[PDB]
């Protein structure tokens, strides 16, 4: 309509309006006096109705409502927050334009630019069980779904202590991405062992040059 499309958030409302949100959630910690605040009040206005039904824009006064800015290390103003589904995507400090604006939020909206051939399984061994078996098993039980390229048992430090825990990452390559899928639809929040695992594509081009960190 000709009405306000900008989330007007206070304190109490905060949680509800922003962590609990369906859809992403640009945040915008502001105050009346601001100059760079009201420099780019009419850009929101813009992205707010220009990405209807992708994206709300809401604002929090930081003057009225002073509680919520410094739980997220809030310093200058304009300060925006990406949310989605609770999570802090992307922070942007300061203003900037229109142009800026827009490639700062395709850039984080976008989601993934190609779907992998690589599964990654994580939560399905401790190092303890790893044996001579276990690539060949993951093989055989993974070819049900579609050709398998490569299985890669991986462990992985985490962290620099000495005593510091080692986690088993498997690699699951399949031949086409089309049998990623059905392998991560099928198995991803199954039990294994006493164990849920995590089935999710892992990024083809980290994998295709050793980077089995992610
Ligand atoms: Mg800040
Ligand atoms: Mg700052």
């Amino acid at each position: 309509p000709m009405s306000d499309k900008i989330i007007h958030l206070t304190d109490d409302s905060f949680d509800t309006d922003v962590l609990k949100a369906d859809g992403a959630i640009l945040v915008d910690f502001w105050a009346e006096w601001c100059g760079p605040c009201k420099m780019i009040a009419p850009i929101l206005d813009e992205i707010a109705d220009e990405y209807q039904g992708k994206l709300t824009v809401a604002k929090l006064n930081i003057d009225q409502n002073p509680g919520t800015a410094p739980k997220y290390g809030i310093r200058g103003i304009p300060t925006l927050l990406l949310f989605k589904n609770g999570e802090v995507a992307a922070t942007k400090v300061g203003a900037l334009s229109k142009g800026q604006l827009k490639e700062f939020l395709d850039a984080n909206l976008a989601g993934s630019a190609m779907e992998s051939t690589v599964m990654v399984l994580r939560n399905m061994v401790d190092p303890k069980d790893i044996d001579d078996d276990l690539e060949g098993e993951v093989t055989e039980e993974c070819g049900k779904f579609g050709a398998v390229n490569r299985v890669i048992i991986y462990q992985e430090k985490q962290g620099e202590e000495e005593d510091a825990e080692i986690i088993v990452k498997i690699f699951v390559e399949f031949s086409i991405a089309s049998e990623t899928h059905k392998a991560i639809q099928a198995l991803n929040g199954r039990w294994f062992a006493g164990r849920k695992v995590v089935a999710e594509v892992y990024d083809q081009e980290r994998f295709d040059n050793s980077d089995l960190s992610a």
